[PDB]
């Protein structure tokens, strides 16, 4: 029974709340209905106050924060458009599994935007503080929800009545068995396969000790390792064993690998359609095996109702993915290189057949080299170097041609896709880690969306460093409309503003760079450049991103880039357009 | 039965749609579960299509566009977070009744109905093509009917990729005589209000958005105050509903409307609310709320009369003595002929107290040295457009920028005021008036909005510049969220807790934007600054560096009834100015 809350404010309780469940910092907007919670933390010692231009810019910044850390990110906003402008956050962090919590100011409860309504959809749990004693409690509820099992996003409703009034009185197995024959049945699995592959997620960054024992299990029984746009850096991309990104942009060699293996090894992730393709023509080989008794898809998962929803799993690892790993790696046992000559020679086929590194490239500069030469200058701090993108091409080719060593490096919109995420999401990583590199490397769209925020990195001091691809075209949008409909370019070309009177509007130091010499030494001077900084790389139009397993396409149906296409490609709609493109 | 669609994509269907709902301009912005809509409109030449930077900007402009032409804004947008990203639009757009038809890309058969059930008039799945054209006009006809409001479409990429091939589909004695005694209660009901308005000393009008939103509806107006000699105020969303330079005008009520207005409200014996919803901004507490209406009703010689054109919505905030169901409007015309008409001089003893509130509570009495009043800003807007306020709009953001420019600006064309007032988006501004001129090309449109609004969607700058849109803005530079230091200051002993931001710097904004540009600072020079941006051509901005800490005035704070008011005082203002020096130890003066 707690008395350490009597005479205080439900805004000088939410204080104190903050500091128990050490919170640093905090992102939001004031507003009428939230005021009471402003006047509690003014000018206090708990936490810095990051305040933006825009809610969706809070929301977003709590997304970059809770990516970078692993804490939650921490929201507060007033009632009305300003919960309603962190709606597109909170779905992004739904759909991405990000752990924030999200404090709205309401009107008094005696007067009944349904924020809550319009909300349950787009978040993990949200719940209106009806009396200033339940605070404690449905705060640390919130916390809880939050970052338990799968993260997601908590929205808590403050009406200005709770927050405002005081408080007068005091506040206050063998299911574990047949997981151990989970266990055994995969291990069995495992060793009885002879074409395995782990296909790992953010479910493993985001279980403690997770990239760790998943090297373990992958150097033991010599595994290879394939990792989605989230899981990308939980598995070093330098290892011999790395077949890097599969999936729609990913590489045409772990594309083979998963379309091929017998066994199939889930680690985390929850086979979205943008990592299998027709989900009916996924993984055939393993299925086979399934059928066959001789091996199978093997899924690690913590969310229950996750398990089968997207492909059947011959043996599903109810849990903790790094929990069940630790009684995995036991039971497998251990092979190495030669073991698998005939498994890793096909595999290393696949990778001179098909190279990262081939595509077109001189007078324009390649937006694939852009990733190539920032992965190059940053090889020497890949454990101390944040990665934020928009949404796009240029998301894809730093997929691609960034090699991921560390986990929590990328940073990005993968679920909902939201451009505009990459600079808020950029701040929000800078403010977790600031002894960090941390690089936005952003489309000028996505950046268009959101370049409000370069304001708030400027009043704060926020030294996140900001790549702009200026090709003046949403790119992923035109490559499929080239792809689909014959280059009819519908509305996908946007005049940009002057990037670099824009950062000095701004406050913000600048370069810009066109010339293909003078690339490196741009981005040089980018990263040892000290506050926050701006390159803008004018790169070539209309450049694909290949590979590409398209709409309907099996995984294995990929397309791959071949000179003579890419010539014929340009030219015909050369002549489409009548010479604009 | 319709077979001009056999062989059409869905898209081209709702291409034709467009064309046969006159559509002429569409906000939005592509992705992959929309792409065949795009594919369909691809260089259409049935209408203009305006690509933003963000699609919150492409809803807001579409409200503004609905705002200034009464016709429903369209907007198309791809799934999940363009989706999303409509949703605080969709949300103003109800909260204001503002027409509005969203269609959103889906894949096939975010939780987009879901997330935006609450926030929209209603909402439809599209489940086949065949279905689509009749959705389409199902949307277009809820948008726009009743009190106006926004719609969203769900469009299945299935459902826009796929082909139709095949034709699609295109009263009794007991409805008639329920119909003539439906039109009798009617009638009657019109009788009562008429003959109260007839019984009233001290009647008052009070006219919101709902007159502005009906056919006729300020034309009316102007007969019924002018025959009967009735005063007239307006909401927020009202002003422009009467001309603010007639002698019965008592301009805006509420918690910052006019003294004037709401003495006029506290004393009337009989209140004749069109098209109005008794918001609580307006009203003050509600059980003090018009008194002298209340017991005129008790005595049976007066009260409120309300009409309204959504039953459900009658007595839901203040009781009506008499309620007239329907477009207001219409319910005008059948008025006007039952109100007996009365002179000026036969209400001698009305208009002399309100010309006493007018003179003892004069608008224009508030603190008038170096740094740009704000509020004389709104004044020299509202002189400098004297000769064409027939074709001048005015957009602006939210907080005191939005009282103040109501407050002093001379409101006389109706839909000339462009703000958000129901739900109160910050942001709002810009794009809304790039919506009005949009709406109204050979329009002068001018954006007046507050620096923290602006910051949120000042990236809309380059929308203007792209097509040319020749929108005027005013950024007032006070460096603080205003509103909110006005309630710190009122609340919390002036403690700001971050109620401040660092601008950009506006003029290399506006010039890495692509738009020509202006500062002033010295209010010499107000004048030919506003008349600078009233005449460029093309986008324009004027960034004004005001004062600071000017509270809003009059207002009605929370829990006072709407006669009990603060007015200025420049003694009370120089004692709190000179607290405020003391808390801030200087930083604030
Ligand atoms: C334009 C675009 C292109 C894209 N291209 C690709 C592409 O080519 N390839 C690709 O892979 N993605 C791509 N994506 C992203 C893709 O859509 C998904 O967002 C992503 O693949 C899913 O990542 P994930 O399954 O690893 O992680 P999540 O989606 O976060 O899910 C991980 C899973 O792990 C579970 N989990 C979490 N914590 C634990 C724990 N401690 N223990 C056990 N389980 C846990 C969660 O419940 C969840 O089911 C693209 C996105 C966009 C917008
Ligand atoms: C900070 C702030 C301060 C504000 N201060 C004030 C203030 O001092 N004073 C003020 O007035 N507002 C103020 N507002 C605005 C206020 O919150 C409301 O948005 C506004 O008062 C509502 O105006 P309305 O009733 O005219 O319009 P609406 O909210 O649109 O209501 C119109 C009504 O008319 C009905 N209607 C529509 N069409 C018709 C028709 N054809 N026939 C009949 N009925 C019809 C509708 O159903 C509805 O009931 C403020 C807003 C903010 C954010
Ligand atoms: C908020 C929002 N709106 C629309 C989309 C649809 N969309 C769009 C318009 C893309 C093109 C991104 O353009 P960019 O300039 O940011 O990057 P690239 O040129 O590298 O593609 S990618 C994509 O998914 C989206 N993801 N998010
Ligand atoms: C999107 C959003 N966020 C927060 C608010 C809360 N709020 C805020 C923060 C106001 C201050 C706006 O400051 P301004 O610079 O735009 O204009 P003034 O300085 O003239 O008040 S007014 C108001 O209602 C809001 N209405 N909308
Ligand atoms: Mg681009
Ligand atoms: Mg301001």
């Amino acid at each position: 029974m707690d008395e350490s809350f009597i005479g205080k404010s439900g805004g000088e309780i939410f204080h104190e709340m903050m500091l128990r469940q050490g919170v640093k910092h905090i992102f939001g907007y004031p507003g009428g209905a939230i005021l009471p919670v402003f006047d509690a933390i003014y000018n206090s010692k708990h936490f810095d106050f990051i305040l933006p231009r825009h809610e969706q810019g809070a929301g977003h910044m709590a997304e970059g924060y809770a990516r970078a850390s692993g804490k939650p990110g921490v929201v507060v906003v007033t009632s009305g458009p300003g919960a309603t402008n962190v709606i597109t956050p909170m779905q992004d962090a739904l759909s991405d599994g990000t752990p924030m919590v999200v404090f709205c100011g309401q009107v008094p409860t005696a007067a009944i935007a349904d924020v809550v309504g319009i909300s349950r959809a787009c978040t993990k749990w949200n719940v209106m503080v009806k009396s200033v004693a339940e605070l404690p409690r449905r705060i640390n509820e919130a916390f809880e929800i939050a970052t338990s099992g799968r993260p997601g996003p908590v929205l808590v409703d403050l009406p200005k009545d709770v927050t405002a009034g005081i408080l007068r009185r005091a506040i206050p197995e063998l299911s574990t068995q047949q997981l151990n024959a989970s266990i055994k049945r995969a291990a069995d699995l495992i060793n009885m396969g002879k074409k395995p592959v782990i296909y790992a997620g953010q479910g493993v960054i985001q279980s403690e000790g997770g990239p760790e024992l998943l090297k373990e299990l992958a150097d033991k029984a010599s595994i290879p390792v394939t990792t989605t746009l989230h899981g990308l850096g939980a598995f070093d991309e330098l290892d011999e064993k790395s077949l890097h990104m599969l999936g729609m942009h990913g590489a045409a060699y772990a594309n083979m690998a998963m379309q091929q293996a017998d066994v199939i090894i889930a680690l985390g992730s929850r086979f979205d359609d943008r990592v299998t393709g027709v989900v009916s023509k996924f993984a055939p080989a393993a299925r086979q095996a399934a059928a066959e008794g001789r091996g199978g898809i093997i899924h690690f998962e913590i969310m229950p109702k996750n398990i089968n929803k997207v492909v059947q799993a011959t043996e599903a690892v109810e849990g903790d993915v790094g929990a069940n790993m630790k009684l995995l790696i036991p039971q497998v046992k251990a092979k190495t290189m030669e073991d698998r000559k005939e498994w890793f020679d096909a595999i290393k086929g696949w990778k001179k057949k098909y190279p990262l590194s081939h595509y077109q490239r001189t007078g324009l500069i390649k937006p694939q080299t852009v990733m190539e030469e920032i992965s190059n200058l940053t090889a020497d701090r890949k454990d101390k170097t944040y990665i934020a993108t928009g949404v796009g091409q240029h998301q894809m080719w730093v997929a691609q041609h960034f090699r991921w060593r560390h986990p929590r490096s990328m940073i990005t919109s993968g679920g909902l896709g939201t451009m505009g995420y990459g600079l808020p999401a950029a701040i929000g990583a800078k403010v977790a880690q600031p002894d960090a590199l941390v690089i936005d490397v952003d489309g000028d769209a996505s950046f268009n969306m959101t370049l409000t925020e370069l304001s708030t990195a400027a009043q704060f001091n926020i030294g996140v460093k900001v790549v702009v691809l200026n090709n003046e075209e949403q790119g992923m949008v035109t490559q499929w409309q080239n792809l689909f409909y014959e280059d009819r370019y519908s509305h996908t070309h946007q005049r940009n503003p002057d990037f670099m009177k824009l950062a000095d509007a701004m406050g913000i130091q600048h370069q810009r760079v066109a010339e293909p010499d003078k690339l490196v030494d741009a981005l040089k001077w980018l990263i040892n450049t000290d506050g926050p900084a701006l390159l803008e790389v004018v790169t070539d139009k209309k450049v694909p991103v290949l590979p590409m397993v398209p709409a309907g396409s099996a995984l294995h149906e990929f397309l791959v880039f071949d000179p003579e296409k890419d010539k014929q490609r340009r030219e015909l709609m050369k002549e489409r357009t009548k010479g604009v493109h």
